[PDB]
């Protein structure tokens, strides 16, 4: 942690392995204008300060606390964030608009980061069958800006980071049916999540740059989890009615009816 200006704030990674939150805190510079935004979101340049241990802010009462302690590992020497987000580097910030920001709650911030990891793991699952083109995933953190007054409301300030993607940025599907490049891992990414979880999951919203991707959605049949972009069976239905399974499709053996 330097002790040059900044602000600080507590800091969440989600590992799936142990199915723990990881709690931090780090110091950060935000730059006062954003830079990009999407419909919901903007996303500001920011530079990190250091990482270190949340021993100075104690999580204090046990009751109402999200997420909950059982959730939560004792033990915390062992992160992505101390590498990724070491004093220097140079990530992205992203805040919800206002409005709307009424539709943001403290469980969909986690929720979301939660979901970037799974499908993490996909892409690990996918790379293993030795595609043509790997595919990745973003780290993603929840940070709890303690330095910003609280909205009031009375609920401190939350957001998530990533690291920062260098090159044009392309959004290749979108959440309910749209294709909007002629790229087929992408594509095929997404007729891949579908099999392989024997219908119980499909990540789309695949988008990034080249073959580093970040902000995927999932559906699932029961609508359930996964944030209010997770449109249920008409979200995956709706994927299905556009996709024409391709050469990687073929090359993974994928079945051309879904
Ligand atoms: N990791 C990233 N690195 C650089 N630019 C990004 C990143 N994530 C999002 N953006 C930009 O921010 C916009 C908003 O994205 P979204 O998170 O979908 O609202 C995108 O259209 C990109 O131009
Ligand atoms: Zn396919």
């Amino acid at each position: 942690i330097s002790s040059e200006t900044g602000e600080m704030g507590i800091l969440w990674e989600f590992d799936p392995i142990i199915n723990k939150w990881i709690r931090l805190s780090m110091k950060l510079k935000v730059e006062r204008k954003p830079f990009a935004e999407g419909a919901l979101r903007e996303a500001y340049h920011t530079v990190s300060l250091g990482v270190g241990t949340d021993e100075n802010y104690p999580l204090g009462t046990t009751t109402k606390l999200f997420p909950p302690i059982e959730m939560i590992s004792p033990i915390s020497k062992n992160n992505e964030a101390m590498t990724q987000l070491k004093n220097g580097t140079k990530f992205v910030l992203k805040l919800y608009k206002k409005e709307a920001e009424q539709q943001a709650s403290r469980e969909l911030y986690f929720e979301a980061v939660k979901m970037q990891m799974v499908c993490r793991d996909w892409g690990n699952k996918f790379n293993q069958k030795k595609p043509p083109k790997k595919i990745e995933f973003l780290m993603s953190w929840v940070v709890e800006l303690i330095d910003r007054s609280p909205s009031s409301n009375g609920q401190p300030i939350l957001c998530s980071i990533e690291p920062l993607l260098v090159g044009e940025f392309k959004k290749n599907n979108s959440n309910y049916g749209a294709v909007l490049t002629n790229r087929s891992t992408p594509q095929a990414f997404s007729h891949f999540t579908y099999e392989l979880s024997n219908k119980q999951m499909i990540v789309v919203d695949i988008q990034g740059v080249d073959d580093l991707y970040t902000d995927p959605q999932i559906h699932t049949p029961d609508g359930k989890g996964f944030g209010l972009g997770n449109l249920g069976k008409a979200g995956i239905n709706k994927f299905i009615t556009t996709h024409k399974c391709n050469a990687v499709c073929a090359l993974l053996d994928l079945d051309v009816k879904l």
